[PDB]
């Protein structure tokens, strides 16, 4: 008797505790059903997959520089001096069933985690989901993005490898040791001495399995709690105002679709862990200071820092008996990037002057300057990311390496400006398109007027029509407009039988009539709620 | 203008978010001010200190069996093959400033964590805090205790040492291989091979710094949330009923005293880490299968399992072509111990019939059978612990080793019975003493009657006095009774000046009658509330 068991367990729960009111509040909480609001959920799900795979990896990984001859199963690396970290990473890859798959899906989950954090940041920045409220949420999210970047940096550096060890030698050692006043002191305190210090990988292992992931988990908890109790903002729409949340309740629809999205995201990650090879450490021999490859790139999230290193024009300063290497330039650049990213909402509010409590998002077109600035920043980030890849770009796409380097150098001041101007004008022209649609109706097929040979597009007004043909122009309301009769009630009722065969006419008529009635009911409910709110 | 800054920050917080009602609820939450309710806080604080010191330790610890010659500073161990784990533990001890202190305070915090968990378990069990509302809390707390025990095991097993290594060899390896159908398979899965498998310490390091601490943190969060929302139970008292919490609010008093208690617990643990030497691994050479020591004990929280191993009388069964060693006996014993501990509240309610919502604690004297059973269990646990220590007990206290082993064997069935009987009768006699006080008043000095030579103790009634000398007996209300006029309004007004010199008589009188007024005001307020609840 499952129903009896469920009722008895509910009574027991509500007797031991009294969670009825709180649980009802959680279930009734309304969440907007916009697709762009699942971008953060992508990052959350990738983080969960990262945790689950990381536990499995920690069950088999041994962090240490203690030198060992492989004497394992991978023949091409046998009798070669390697660290225990590399040896156990190879053991995971080869001598543990499914270990290669687990580590590959872990690395793919890391890449998706970074990418989805970046996409979520784009969404919130361009839709203005940070101003007045949620500004602290944006701040902690920026901290979270930085932590994710460095977490992946320590992760793919964890198995002592030629590629990743070269990346460590470049960034962690050179940049740290070039910093003027305390650079060498930070280097020696991180590495327990010179660069190959015997504690680097154990320290990174601690940082990467417990310390940084613990902070990421705490900040994700704060992030989700803030989103939960500072009700999710929504785009302007029919019944959507600054003092309501139009969407679907947590229990029936939102919960099921979020769980299904989690399932699909982990399916994509597993498919890619299987079908696509990520970080073949067996190909990448053990780290040796004397050995190196030509690629020498970090993961795509640190690729912009690496590209900054490559592009910056070798400017070094030599004060009285001292040196200020080019590493400090990139270090200060990263510091500025992170400071600006963290402090943007406060910078934006100081500049514009808007401290009003904003709960309705604004379409990126409706804010030309901010969308222009975001496009400029994304252009700079892409420029740096491809500058880091200039080696392979030059190799495959036949362009001289010096040409790629100088293309990056010139573009990082030219391309951001070009993209800013183009994005600003593009946003304003999207606004102009919205206004033309508002004042003339949607466009359709052309008709030749009866008496004379006039051609008229035969528009379709979106609002009340004046006594004569032309309609009364509507006022923009911050919400998307239908620019194709395609997406309106025009040519959208195919025979509802099947792909191969029809259904009985009675069933088809019943189905289509019921669907039309449901559409009428939904639109009327939205219209009446909107009228009640604004009247 | 700190006041203005605080006001502006509060307004900004209440504008961005709306935490006014929730924060007021948290601040106004009332917590009973009984000392025994700080026992769980002791464990929580020791856990926090454990986290803080463990992060520092992981910054310097390298888990690996990779063999290395020390070549450090510690002269007595130079050129000796040791695992990198032992080498880095020695490096923490000697070659890191304060690393010895940090690891010692970490181990002392582990011991205090186990001890305070045990004391808190005793408190709740004997006071009946596990009844209907909080059996789930009891269950998760039992899981927490088990996790704490095993994490301490893995923690003092992390630095591969002679003592910890032989303890691992005995408990983990032997008792795992002993298990009949899957013992050897479990051993091979855990160690990745034979006992000295080269993944054991990395696996334990992961389990100990990330996995088990994560589960313990989640369970402590659930525990504290349950205590917070299922308002803390309280002992019977003047104004205390099953539907109220008499105590102090969170903000002014409880928060301050809890923070101060955490400070003092940290101070005790730091003082111990300084003055008392805990696990001096340097005296203990690196683990070798051949080297041994006479002591060979685990930490006190696993000493009971080790004592079970020692005492259980070598009963092995040999099915058709197989063996069932004596280790499986102890494995089943531990299983039974944990099962009974976790399932006691449900066992208690099945036995007694209590399905009532209990919010008033029971005095251990007021619940004899449960008090007797708890005393019997504590006696068994102490017998097992001292049986594990029987080696050192025999060495120092001159008792034959065989004599101690057989004392343990006989007493593990005799001492539990003796302690059960004694505790049951002791509880009933405490009840009898309480009723004697209720019916005769508190006892005082003797007086010789005027006409004849009778001697009367000159009692002091605690309630209304009959028309004649003898008082009207009061009804027992589950609250402690004052058996000394010491603790009542008698002999409690020393000169309030100072230790060496007096104060002006006007000041002394003002202070003393102010205190008298305050204490009688408190008594009257409690009395009025008690009368108001029913009257
Ligand atoms: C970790 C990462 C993983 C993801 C986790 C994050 C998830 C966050 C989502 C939040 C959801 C939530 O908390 O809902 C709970 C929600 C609590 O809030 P509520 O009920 O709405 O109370 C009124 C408002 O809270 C009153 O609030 P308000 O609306 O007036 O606004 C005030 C708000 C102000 O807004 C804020 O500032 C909120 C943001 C908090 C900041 C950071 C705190 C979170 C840090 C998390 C760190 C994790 C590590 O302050 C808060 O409410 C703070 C609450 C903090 C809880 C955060 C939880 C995480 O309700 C429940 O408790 C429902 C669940 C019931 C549980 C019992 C079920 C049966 C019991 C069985 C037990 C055992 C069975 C055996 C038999
Ligand atoms: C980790 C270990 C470390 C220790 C952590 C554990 C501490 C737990 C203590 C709980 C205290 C608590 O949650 O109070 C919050 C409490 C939420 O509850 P409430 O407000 O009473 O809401 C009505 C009741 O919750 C309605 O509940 P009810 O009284 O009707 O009974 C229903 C109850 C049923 O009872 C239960 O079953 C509760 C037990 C929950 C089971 C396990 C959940 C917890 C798991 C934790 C795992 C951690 C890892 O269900 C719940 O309430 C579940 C709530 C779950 C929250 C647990 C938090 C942990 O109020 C607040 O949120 C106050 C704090 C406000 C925060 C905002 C401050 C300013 C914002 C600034 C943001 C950034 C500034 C930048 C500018
Ligand atoms: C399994 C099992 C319990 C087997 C029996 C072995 C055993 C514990 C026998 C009892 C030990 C005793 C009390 C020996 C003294 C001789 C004796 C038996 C006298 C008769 C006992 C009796 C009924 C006396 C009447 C009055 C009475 C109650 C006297 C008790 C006297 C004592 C010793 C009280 C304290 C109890 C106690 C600490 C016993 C030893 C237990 C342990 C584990 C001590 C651990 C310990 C040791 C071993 C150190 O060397 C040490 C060195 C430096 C700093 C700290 C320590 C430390 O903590
Ligand atoms: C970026 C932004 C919105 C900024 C707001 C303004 C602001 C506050 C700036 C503060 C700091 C400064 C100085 C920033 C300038 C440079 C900068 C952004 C530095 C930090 C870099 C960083 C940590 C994060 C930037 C993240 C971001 C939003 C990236 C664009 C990602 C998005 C939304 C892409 C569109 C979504 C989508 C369908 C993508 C798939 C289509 C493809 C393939 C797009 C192109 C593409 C991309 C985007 C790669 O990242 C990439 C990496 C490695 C190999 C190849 C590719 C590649 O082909
Ligand atoms: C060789 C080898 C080892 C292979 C394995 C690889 C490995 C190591 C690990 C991966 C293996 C596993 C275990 C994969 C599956 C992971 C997993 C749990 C998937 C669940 C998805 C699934 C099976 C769905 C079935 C379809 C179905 C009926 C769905 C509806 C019922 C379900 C499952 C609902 C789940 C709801 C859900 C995702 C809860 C997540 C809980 C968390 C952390 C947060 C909740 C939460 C969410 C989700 C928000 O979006 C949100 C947005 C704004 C503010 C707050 C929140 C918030 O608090
Ligand atoms: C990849 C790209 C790089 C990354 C890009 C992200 C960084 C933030 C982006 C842009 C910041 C500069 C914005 C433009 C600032 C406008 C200047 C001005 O002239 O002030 C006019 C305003 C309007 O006032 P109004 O009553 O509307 O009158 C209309 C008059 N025509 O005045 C004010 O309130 C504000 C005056 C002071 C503003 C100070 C803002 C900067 C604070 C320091 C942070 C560092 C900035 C880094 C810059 C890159
Ligand atoms: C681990 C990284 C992250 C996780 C797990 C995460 C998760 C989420 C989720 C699930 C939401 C609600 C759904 C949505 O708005 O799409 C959200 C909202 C938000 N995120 Fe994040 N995000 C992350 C990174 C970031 C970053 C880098 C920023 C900057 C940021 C700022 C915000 C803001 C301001 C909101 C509020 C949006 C709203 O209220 O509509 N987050 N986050
Ligand atoms: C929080 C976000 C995280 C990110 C972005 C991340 C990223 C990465 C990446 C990219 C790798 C390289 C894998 C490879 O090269 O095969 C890695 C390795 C590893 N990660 Fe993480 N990780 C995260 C969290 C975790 C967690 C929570 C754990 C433990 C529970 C963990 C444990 C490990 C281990 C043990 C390795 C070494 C595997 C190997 O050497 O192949 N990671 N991580
Ligand atoms: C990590 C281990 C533990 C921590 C951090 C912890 C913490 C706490 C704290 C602070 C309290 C409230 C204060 C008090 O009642 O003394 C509490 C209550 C409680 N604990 Fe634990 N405790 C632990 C172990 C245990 C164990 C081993 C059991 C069994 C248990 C069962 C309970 C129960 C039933 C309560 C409710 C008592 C009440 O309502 O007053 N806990 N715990
Ligand atoms: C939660 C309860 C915990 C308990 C009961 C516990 C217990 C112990 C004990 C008794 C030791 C032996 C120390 C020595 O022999 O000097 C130890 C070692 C260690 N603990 Fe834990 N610990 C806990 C949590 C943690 C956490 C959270 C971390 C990491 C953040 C950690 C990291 C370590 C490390 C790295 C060692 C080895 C250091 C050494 O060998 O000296 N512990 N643990
Ligand atoms: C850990 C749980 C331990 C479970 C043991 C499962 C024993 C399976 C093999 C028994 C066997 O027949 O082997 C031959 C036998 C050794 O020789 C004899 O034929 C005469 C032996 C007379 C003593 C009988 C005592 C039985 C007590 C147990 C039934 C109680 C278990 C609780």
């Amino acid at each position: 008797d499952f129903a009896k068991l469920a009722a008895a367990q509910g009574d027991a729960i509500d007797s031991r505790y009294h969670p009825s009111a709180a649980v009802r509040r959680q279930l009734n909480k309304v969440f907007p059903t916009h697709w762009s609001f699942l971008l953060g959920e992508i990052a959350l799900y990738s983080f969960i997959i990262l945790l689950l795979t990381g536990v499995w990896l920690t069950l088999f990984f041994d962090p240490s520089m203690a030198h060992v001859t492989y004497d394992g199963v991978y023949q091409p690396l046998r009798g070669v001096q390697m660290s225990r970290a590399y040896e156990t990473a190879l053991d995971i890859s080869f001598e543990v069933r499914g270990g290669l798959f687990v580590r590959q899906v872990h690395h793919w989950a890391a890449l998706m985690f970074a990418a989805s954090i970046m996409v979520h940041l784009a969404r919130i920045f361009f839709t203005g989901a940070f101003r007045r409220p949620r500004e602290a949420n944006w701040v902690i999210g920026s901290l979270l993005l930085i932590l994710a970047m460095f977490e992946g940096f320590f992760g793919y550096s964890l198995p002592d490898d030629l590629l990743s060890g070269t990346g460590i030698r470049a960034a962690l050692s050179g940049i740290t040791m070039g910093i003027p006043v305390i650079g060498t002191w930070m280097h020696w305190a991180l590495f327990g001495g010179d660069f190959p210090g015997e504690i680097l990988i154990p320290r990174l292992y601690a940082l990467h399995i417990l310390l940084i992931p613990g902070i990421i988990l705490a900040l994700i908890g704060a992030h989700l709690a803030l989103v939960w109790f500072q009700k999710h903002t929504q785009f302007p729409g029919p019944g959507r105002t600054e003092t309501n949340v139009v969407g679907v309740r947590v229990m029936p629809v939102f919960a099921v679709k979020s769980g299904a999205f989690f399932a699909m995201i982990t399916g994509v990650l597993g498919l890619m862990g299987g079908l696509l090879t990520i970080n073949p450490i067996w190909n990448l021999g053990p780290y040796k200071p004397s050995q190196v490859s030509a690629g020498s790139q970090p993961d795509f999230y640190m690729m912009w820092t690496d590209g900054l290193i490559r592009l910056w024009p070798a400017w070094e300063f030599y004060p009285f008996g001292h040196t200020i290497p080019q590493g400090v330039w990139v270090a200060v650049g990263m510091g500025l990037v992170f400071a600006l990213l963290i402090a943007y909402p406060f910078i934006e509010k100081k500049v514009t002057g808007d401290d009003a409590h904003h709960n309705l998002l604004q379409r990126p077109r409706d804010v030309p300057v901010r969308t222009a600035i975001g496009s400029m920043a994304i252009a700079l980030y892409l420029l740096l990311t491809f500058a880091c890849m200039n080696d392979i770009i030059a190799l495959k796409f036949h362009i001289s390496l010096n040409a790629t380097t100088w293309i990056g150098r010139i573009g990082m001041v030219v391309l951001p400006a070009i993209v800013y101007f183009v994005a600003y004008r593009w946003a304003i022209s999207l606004q102009r398109s919205d206004r033309e649609v508002l004042e003339h109706g949607v466009e359709t097929g052309i008709i030749k007027r009866l008496p004379h040979g006039a051609y008229v597009e035969l528009h379709q007004p979106l609002g009340p029509v004046d006594e004569h043909g032309h309609p009364i122009p509507l006022e923009y309301a911050g919400a998307p407009l239908p620019k194709r009769m395609n997406k309106l009630g025009s040519g959208g009722a195919p025979g509802t039988g099947s792909f191969l065969f029809p259904d009985p006419a009675v069933e088809h008529e019943a189905l289509t009539e019921a669907a039309h009635a449901s559409e009428h009911k939904s639109l009327t409910a939205l219209k009446e709620h909107q009228d009640r709110i604004h009247g």
